[PDB]
């Protein structure tokens, strides 16, 4: 078996090999890059993701998400409190700001520390969730806006033909933003380019320990587990790598720079944090692989969730007896 020990790959694919991208991650997979979870791939130093970024400061950020956390400093939840619209060059000077920048710091382990020692006691604000590319078009490789869509993998695989949609979102940062513990929708795959700005730390557990850490959280939040048979997919729940350790969860850590991607394979459960002023750009995607872990993926019904559109299809084709008590919880 490949990667037994279920580390974090990282790949410097050639300009050859970076011209096809199904066969790409099916080469990684090849490797056990799966096995951890989480991959980076560093492209080709001939490629490029778009030629500048200097005129992207008009771009609309509707609404703002205040990250305001309850709870104790390695154990904690948080909630998006709604602020008012404001540009990527308005959101840039925030961050840098007295108030919201990174503080000094030595190295990214001195920088982890202080996340996890002071985290809860600040409120930054995301930009997450934003629908759009930063890709030119004429980039044709790993371009996050050209892929196969999922709907089509579907088809190809199973033969029926769906309704939906499949486009990516830009996520800009700030020092102490956070992405809480969960996997993606119906344990889809996703892919992440960082295309500017300062890191991003990424924390995941293997596939196949997914369900300790879930036994975990039901005990580290009692009252959210008796409300929802799934309340990671609630995306509020945060665990820091000294309570995982002290609970011989097994998991691991990399950090993301400008430049690079990073793939989450089905059922890793992911979180982290960003180290400063960034924008990332992120979809799922799907591969034949995928699809007997979409067969098998939980679902929130408490209702809380509330996910695309194109989420629908996925269950009603893939999981038809959860079908009705899901879309309940969707209206
Ligand atoms: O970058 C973020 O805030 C969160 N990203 C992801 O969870 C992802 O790419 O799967
Ligand atoms: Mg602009
Ligand atoms: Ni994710
Ligand atoms: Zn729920």
């Amino acid at each position: 078996a490949q990667n037994p020990n279920c580390n974090i790959m990282i790949f410097h694919p050639t300009k050859e090999e970076f011209n096809d991208f199904d066969k790409y991650i099916a080469y990684m997979e090849s490797q056990g890059a799966h096995r951890a979870g989480l991959a980076k791939i560093i492209p080709p130093k001939e490629w490029k993701a778009r030629e500048t970024y200097d005129n992207i400061s008009e771009i609309l950020i509707a609404t703002p998400l205040q990250q305001v956390a309850s709870g104790r400093a390695g154990v904690f939840t948080q909630y998006h409190k709604k602020k008012k619209a404001m540009t990527v060059g308005e959101y840039r000077h925030l961050a840098n700001s007295k108030k919201y920048q990174t503080p000094p710091h030595q190295n990214f382990e001195d920088l982890e520390r202080k996340y996890w020692k002071n985290r809860i006691y600040n409120s930054p604000i995301y930009g997450a969730d934003i629908s759009g590319s930063l890709f030119d078009e004429n980039t044709k490789q790993w371009n996050l806006g050209h892929l196969g869509t999922i709907q089509d993998l579907l088809e190809k695989e199973c033969g029926v033909v769906i309704e939906g949609v499949n486009t990516p979102y830009l996520y800009f940062g700030m020092w102490k933003t956070t992405f809480a513990w969960h996997t993606e929708d119906m344990d889809l795959y996703s892919i992440n380019y960082l295309h500017l700005g300062e890191p991003k730390t990424w924390y995941v557990v293997p596939p196949e320990h997914g369900q300790r850490l879930e036994r975990l959280a039901r005990e580290l939040f009692p009252g959210s587990s008796r409300g929802c048979g799934a309340f990671l997919r609630h995306k509020v729940a945060l665990i820091s790598p000294t309570v995982l350790k002290e609970n011989g969860i097994p998991f691991n850590r990399i950090t993301q720079e400008a430049g690079e991607f990073m793939v989450t394979f089905p059922y890793g459960y992911h979180a982290g944090f960003n180290h400063g002023f960034n924008c990332a750009e992120a979809i799922n995607f799907a591969t034949p692989r995928w699809i007997d872990y979409g067969k098998m993926a939980s679902q929130c019904s408490c209702g809380e969730a509330r996910v695309t559109f194109s989420m629908d299809a996925f269950v009603r084709i893939l999981q038809p007896e959860r079908y009705d008590l899901w879309k309940r919880g969707q209206d």
